[PDB]
């Protein structure tokens, strides 16, 4: 009696990437399910007995320490932002992002990105802080997305930006490289300069070197370097999850372990 | 020449609670403004040179360590939640909260509270973890509010909950008391049991002891204790801010310092 596709789907919910269990073994579904249920209950018991930390929270804290220690100021800015910030980012029809916005009320949206708020902080802090100005933010961002194993509608972005002196492509690649070697994540950098940070075919980050013409709409007139990274994609690679759902804010998975036991 | 109300409003933006400057001094507005601008620029320079941490992020990390160390599992659950969770919480017309919901699309809303997701986690984790089950979450919550010095529309909630053995009012008051003495925040506890944690006339928390009849709609049939705290209200008290805007996710204040310099 071979397993049904529905049964294999159920077992795949319970399977963790380092389990060495093969589904075709010939063992009955009920037995395979009971084995995986026992393993996942034990995984949750071990977390509860020892560390008790959530992967997404813990990763945020680790990234925060890395950037604070490298001289970047920690920002916490609004998640619910004025809708006019989207248009002011140059996002209109004929851009993909235009159709992906979660609107709230008449004049607000859930931010799909961190760039508007980081631009505003760079402009304001230039009146107080010495050159160069280095800032970062980690927090929720929102985009409407087609179903896909690499995309969430509710995700978490790291964004960092430096403005003034030292804003070279070399220095940008150095930050990225030190950061991902610190986290233990393999990558390739692929390249007004623009560049993407790839893990195989998966985009971990897009990064940039300024100035660009958009800066003037935000009151920025200095060179800059910066990048944006999705935390759930970093977790997906680090823990070898097959679907990014395992890494997201979720009621269905805790540290990549099914909560439906 | 006395200061105008508009001028005093501008100086109050620049005034920090421990400044020992009196507005009626007789000094001209321009001079008082220049003094406060210099002080606030220096405050930002000192943060940037030394700690570089945001108060709201740092408070979240401190609270996280307190609860993890006391045996509570750290949860990160969705901020964008099904609208049906609101009705299932018993929130209908004739309740205040009913009119305060930020709706998104047809079937979702920004969570105004943490209770639905914590109920769901308690039910699911009861199948895996030993008694008692202790969990907590910190993160963004959203409510439409009238203008007021104690309310934000975008705020941050701590919610903790224990289920099973040990769920007594005494144990609940002990958690609260240890927590606020750890943070250095003065309070009074004022009291199916219900109780509020007050700082003067300001509500820091509402807390509760179960079971209650609502539990059955969430699949819960064990005793419980729990509470919810606003982080920005804790910061407002700790730092003696006159308006909670100083403590919120914001583009206008950084660690209670005006960014408009
Ligand atoms: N829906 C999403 N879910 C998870 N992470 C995301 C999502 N959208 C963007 N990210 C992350 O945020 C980073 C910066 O955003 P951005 O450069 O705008 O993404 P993007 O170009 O739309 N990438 P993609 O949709 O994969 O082609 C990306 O490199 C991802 O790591
Ligand atoms: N709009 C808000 N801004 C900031 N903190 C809030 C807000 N609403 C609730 N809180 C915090 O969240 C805690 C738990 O929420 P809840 O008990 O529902 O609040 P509440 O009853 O509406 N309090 P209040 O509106 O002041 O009378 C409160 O005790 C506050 O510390
Ligand atoms: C600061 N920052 C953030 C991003 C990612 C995305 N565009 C966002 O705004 O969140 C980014 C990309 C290139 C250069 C700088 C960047
Ligand atoms: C777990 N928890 C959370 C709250 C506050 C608010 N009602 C919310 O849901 O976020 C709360 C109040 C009493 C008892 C337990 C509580
Ligand atoms: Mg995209
Ligand atoms: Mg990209
Ligand atoms: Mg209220
Ligand atoms: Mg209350």
């Amino acid at each position: 009696p071979a397993l049904t596709k529905s049964q294999t789907d159920r077992l795949e919910v319970l399977l963790n990437p380092k389990d060495e269990i093969s589904l075709n073994s010939g063992k009955p579904f009920r037995e395979l399910e009971s084995e995986l249920l026992s393993r996942r209950k034990k995984d949750l018991q071990q977390i509860y007995a020892e560390e008790r930390e959530n992967y997404l929270g813990k990763l945020e804290r680790e990234i925060t320490r890395f950037f604070v220690d490298r001289g970047f100021l920690e920002i916490k800015s609004p998640i619910l932002i004025p809708l006019e910030y989207i248009e002011r980012m140059g996002i209109d029809n004929d851009t993909e992002l235009s159709k992906q916005i979660f609107r709230v009320d008449k004049n607000f949206c859930l931010r799909p990105m961190l760039a508007p708020n980081l631009y505003n902080y760079l402009r304001k802090l230039d009146r107080a802080l010495p050159d160069p100005i280095k800032i970062f933010e980690i927090g929720p961002c929102y985009r409407k997305e087609s179903d896909g194993k690499e995309h969430l509608e509710e995700f978490t972005m790291l964004g960092f930006q430096q403005m003034g002196s030292g804003c070279t492509r070399e220095n940008l690649e150095s930050i990225i490289t030190d950061f991902l070697n610190h986290l233990g994540i393999d990558f390739k950098i692929v390249g007004g300069d623009t560049l993407d940070v790839m893990h195989g075919d998966l985009e971990l980050s897009s990064a940039g070197v300024g100035p660009i013409p958009l800066d003037r709409e935000w009151g920025i007139d200095k060179p800059w370097i910066g990048a944006g990274f999705g935390l759930e994609r970093l977790l997906k690679v680090k823990h070898d999850f097959k679907n990014i759902k395992r890494a997201a804010r979720s009621e269905s998975y805790y540290n990549g372990i099914s909560t439906n036991l």
